[PDB]
């Protein structure tokens, strides 16, 4: 499908199979002065609204809307379980504005029925510094589906961001839209097999007993990497530089500021185990040097119609970095690769141990970054979904997603996608 995109055919996006030769903005430059200060027209019975994350009730309508409508099928037996903690983390990064957390409420009932948010970030695209925004959490109520409300949400958010002189954005989607700059596959590492099976999230291959599977996926109780501990504010300067250094190898990344970095990796203090969102770890050597860093975040699902379970823990491998190959000049030097693979397999194995001990039931990871070096060895099984990466108002050459043409993990090129979207 290439011409049947009534809305996207009108937007400044790359075209399918387009041979990019000059990367960069698509539309001719504009000024925030050429941008209407008035919110786009909306269906007579609807009205725009600005969700204040700092408001209990308002933030609540957001995750209630998303929880009830994020899954496409009432018979699924499961639902997303966004929390106030999750959104406080994801929506309050430095530079955020209530004006960019947009919703659509029914005038009469004031019911939230749509939502979409943007957060400002600096994107690094093949070395190019691009002030942008990341769009996420787009959601339209099930009763308002196939009515083409989405394009209006997109256009209204594009306007508010443009009025602030920001002209680009990164967004991801499982569905195929005009020219993705990259595609990655999802993988799942069973941490609590028995429960995943009982809530029907994994199968039992013919020839295998439930005992085979449990033993096969059984994990040690304690981590193994020496010097491994939780990230602390004291560590920020070192970890930040280590991260930036490692990240520079990728072609698509978010260029954090120390402030953004700290907000993103050290969560809200005083949160119970069962409510904690971000989990960041570091490895410190006897000389005080920080040589490793990895993180994962929690986003549970609510389980339905089950007498034994009503919640499913889901950990998502996030950002990480290590100096394991800083000794070699060329990332793809087979020696640099071997050294990096051995370290990542070690660090991420401990990550699975930490996620399981944190009561995560399954561990999710994409084939982005250098993930394919450890994915198969650490038993992250091939998932059924794929994630396409896109750039609004920006034309860029294709970036490796860590997949072979047959959808298997490309362990030799890995991926040049360094950003991890929520
Ligand atoms: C510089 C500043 C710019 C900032 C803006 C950046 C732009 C990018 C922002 C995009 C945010 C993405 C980041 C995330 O949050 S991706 C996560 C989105 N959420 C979910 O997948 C879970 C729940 N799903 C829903 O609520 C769906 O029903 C949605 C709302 C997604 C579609 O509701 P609906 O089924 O009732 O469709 P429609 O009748 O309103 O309208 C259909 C039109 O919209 C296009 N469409 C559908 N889904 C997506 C999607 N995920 N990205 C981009 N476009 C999408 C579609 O191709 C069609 O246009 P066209 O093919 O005919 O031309």
């Amino acid at each position: 499908a290439m011409k049947d995109h009534k809305f996207w055919r009108t937007q400044p996006v790359k075209d399918f199979d387009e041979k990019v030769v000059e990367e960069g903005p698509i539309d001719k430059p504009k000024t925030p002065e050429d941008i209407s200060d008035k919110p786009l027209p909306l269906l007579s019975s609807f009205e725009w609204c600005s969700i204040d994350v700092d408001n209990k009730k308002q933030l609540e309508d957001v995750f209630v809307l998303l929880n009830e409508n994020y899954v496409e099928d009432r018979d699924a037996g499961f639902r997303f379980n966004y929390t106030k903690e999750f959104f406080n983390w994801a929506l309050k990064s430095p530079g955020w504005k209530k004006d960019w957390h947009i919703g659509v409420r029914v005038k009469e009932t004031q019911k939230l029925v749509a939502f979409i948010s943007a957060i400002p970030v600096t994107l690094g695209v093949r070395g190019k510094q691009v002030p942008s925004v990341e769009i996420n959490f787009l959601c339209v109520h099930k009763q308002l589906r196939s009515k083409r409300l989405t394009p209006v949400l997109i256009k209204e958010i594009t306007r508010r961001v443009n009025k602030c002189d920001i002209w680009h954005a990164l967004y991801t989607a499982g569905i195929v839209l005009p020219a993705p700059v990259s595609t990655c596959r999802y993988t799942h590492r069973p941490l609590n097999w028995k429960k995943l099976y009982e809530v029907d999230f994994t199968g039992l291959p013919d020839g295998h007993t439930e005992e085979d599977m449990i033993a096969e996926n059984a994990l040690p109780a304690k981590t193994k990497t020496a010097g491994l501990r939780k990230l602390k504010k004291e560590d920020i300067d070192q970890v930040f530089e280590l991260f930036k250094r490692y990240q520079s190898r990728f072609e698509l990344i978010q260029i954090f500021t120390k402030e953004e970095f700290e907000h993103n990796f050290i969560g809200e203090e005083s949160l119970p185990l069962d409510k904690q969102v971000i989990f960041s770890y570091v490895v410190e050597q006897p000389d005080g040097k920080i040589t490793d860093f990895f993180s994962f975040y929690s986003l549970p699902f609510t389980i339905l119609n089950n007498t034994k379970y009503k919640d499913l823990g889901i950990g998502y491998l996030y950002y990480y970095a290590t100096d394991a190959d800083f000794q070699f000049k060329d990332r793809f030097d087979p020696k640099a690769t071997k050294a990096l693979k051995t370290r990542l397999c070690e660090l991420i194995y401990d990550a699975c141990i930490l996620a399981k001990n944190a009561n995560m039931d399954v561990f999710n990871a994409l084939t982005s970054q250098d993930n394919t070096l450890f994915l198969d060895d650490l038993k992250f099984g091939p998932g059924d979904g794929f994630l396409n990466f896109y750039l609004f108002n920006y034309r860029a050459k294709p970036i490796t997603g860590g997949l072979n043409p047959d959808n298997s993990n490309d362990i030799k090129r890995r991926s040049n996608v360094g950003v991890v979207m929520l």
